[PDB]
């Protein structure tokens, strides 16, 4: 195997699939919506399949109707003009966008800063570019008194500064955050921008859950803050916008001198994406761009629908003493499990507590989730190994089944 | 920009899509079927769109249904039990497959051997891995007196032997060839396997047009030669197989100890491909696999539709003194132009004769084609720049409109 990929072949994720495969288990694990996508997104894929041109090659850098749509959607949010051809790249999900950003932008020997826990791909992407990932963790403050929230987690600004050196090329920021659920604040994003103009670094901002933010909270885009347009790549995703995780299209959006470089990676790796998916996506974005100010718009109605279920899953968790972190955004909730009956002494590994615990819960209670340590670099895992992540983008009947289980839990 | 991408940002094919800009010209340039796809290919994409699970994540290394069908199709072809999880990988086109093969198997400083002219991603794809492309030209033999054909082009076994040394990691082989239309012979494939076996190197085998061989030739797969299974990766296309160019789905077939590395690249780049394209393709495949021996199987009915369009195209090319090379396979035809009015004074600039001629034929005849020099290394163009490539997977209307132009040529 080539050197750029030694030791990046870990897939503990296929184990979590194996887990979840017995069909008498309720899978609250990987981020797999089992609600219906909005009918019109299904309809449009159908319409596009019957148009010959749609089934043939389309534009390397994104289907013109799709990037036309994106440029006008994000035009409004940025309070800007965004240039469909020089400032957008469409790629194989936000996953491929992150690959474009890092491969195009990051050199052997460079430092990239990653906030732990992270979408787990940040780590092996940076090591593959031959760069050094530099970790700094989120760390919790005292509560309000009532509940534990996403907002109770923060980073220490002075610790952050201490991470930047002349070797820092970039920082990767995920907000709304997976797994925490954290929606970053204008104050938190201002400290990060300060440093990556102070130091002349870039900032890769992964904002695929921009539309999922719940009440009390607002998505702010660091790329909109003074001095950051020049130096930010902000990445979005079809799968999370439109509950269509199987479409696998996403976008990078930033300045031409950076998008250039993403562009060359795409051109030399897979070249173009699928045409019917982009065609149909662009119709769906149109159906929703035009009603942004109504609640019938998917950007509004989905978080409204998911908030109810967030609060339903908090309660369920609380009802067995799994101590939940009510999330500000996204559609995972994390729960401390340690005040549960630590019960795994006879399970023979030095994996982390949470893998062992999730294994046990899957065996005995018939529910699966994901251990937070999966989202941690190896030196950080002990600080996070009693934490476990559940996904709630699910239909009622699934939250029902899970309700069944927690009632009978003791 | 990252060093890995230095000067791989030229896309001369943006300028060609400029000439295809459409002052009533018949565009005979890019590989862009304008026939319809098979009706059931389209049908299954729609059916899929309406199933909710068909719009959510699937197995990262290929939709299970889909790798099942590949394994059953290719096992019929390889004469062997092919394991659908460990010997296949589904990627974003053949284009993504080659990228997987290279990134995961080639190191900086390895040498990779390439036959010119070559599908044009090979040089950059290998150059991006920091390897050194080593080139060897295809050369003409005396014709049988009667016709020029793709099999009048071959390689020199001793010249090939001398491009191998201990830095050679691999040779890239493309058959049927784009743009020659050559179907490599058993005897030619034999000389390659000898050198791969003696030098312990890999062969990456690009066989997307593998079903498009015409009367008097067979596709044989180098992977099936004694000793080549363990050293070969062989790549196919949804685009080329079902005329669905915008679906961008391809696959690598090969031994576990090679696929696991491609899997690794896949997993740290794009992760999974699209569920609905792949659900439908699977069903497209099953449909044609159950009628392999029948004239209605798309695998038989396509080559046969196409032979006729080819023979039509050779006449037209002759009608007007463009000396065509009749291809044994694929859906491109190359034509020698040297002997017309040759005569391009408007067009100062040593860039290459074929580019100037394609520009000319666009302006004055409203026909576009692709200059063959575009599939060469720089040191090879002079040996190929009187050659021009035309595409014929075209509906009757389109070839019709071509007749009217050759008919009016003089």
């Amino acid at each position: 195997n080539a050197k750029r990929i030694e030791g990046l072949d870990s897939n503990v994720w296929v184990e979590f699939t194996k887990l979840a495969a017995d069909p008498s288990v309720v899978n609250l694990g990987q981020g797999f919506p089992d609600i219906s996508p909005p009918s019109y997104v299904k309809e449009e894929l159908s319409k596009a399949a019957f148009i010959d041109n749609m089934n043939q090659y389309t534009r390397g850098f994104g289907h013109p109707a799709l990037v036309k749509a994106l440029s006008c959607l994000y035009g409004k949010i940025y309070q800007r003009q965004i240039d469909p051809n020089e400032e957008i790249l469409v790629a194989v999900g936000a996953y491929g966008s992150l690959f474009n950003s890092i491969q195009g932008l990051v050199d052997p020997g460079d430092e990239v800063i990653i906030m732990v826990p992270f979408y787990d791909c940040y780590e092996p992407m940076v090591r593959m570019a031959g760069a050094v990932p530099v970790f700094i963790p989120l760390r919790s403050k005292p509560t309000d008194g009532m509940k534990w929230t996403s907002s109770d987690w923060t980073f220490d600004p002075r610790e952050l500064e201490s991470k930047f050196s002349s070797k820092t090329k970039a920082i990767i920021l995920n907000t709304p955050h997976n797994p925490l659920g954290k929606v970053y604040t204008r104050q938190e994003l201002q400290v990060i921008a300060d440093l990556c103009v102070k130091h002349d670094t870039l900032c890769i901002s992964d904002e695929v859950y921009e539309w999922l933010v719940y009440t009390g909270h607002t998505h702010v885009k660091i790329a909109t803050l003074p001095g950051m347009w020049e130096r930010t790549i902000t990445i979005g995703s079809a799968g999370k916008t439109f509950s269509v995780t199987g479409w696998k299209l996403g976008w990078s959006i930033g300045p031409a001198h950076l998008i250039k470089h993403l562009q060359t990676v795409q051109q030399n790796s897979f070249y173009t994406c699928a045409t019917p998916l982009q065609a149909a996506l662009a119709e769906a974005f149109w159906i929703d761009i035009k009603r942004m100010d109504d609640p019938e718009c998917y950007f509004n109605s989905l978080p409204k629908e998911l908030e109810v279920k967030r609060d339903r899953m908090v309660r369920l968790l609380n009802s067995v003493g799994l101590k939940p972190i009510v999330p500000d955004g996204g559609y995972f909730i994390i729960a401390d499990v340690s005040s549960l009956g630590a019960d795994l002494s006879d399970m023979n590994s030095d994996e982390p507590y949470d893998y062992k615990f999730v294994k046990w819960m899957t065996k005995h209670k018939k529910l699966t989730a994901i251990p937070v340590s999966a989202f941690c670099d190896s030196k950080s895992k002990p600080h996070f190994e009693k934490l476990v992540r559940f996904c709630f983008i699910k239909k009622d009947s699934t939250l029902d089944a899970a309700e069944e289980i927690f009632r009978a839990w003791n």
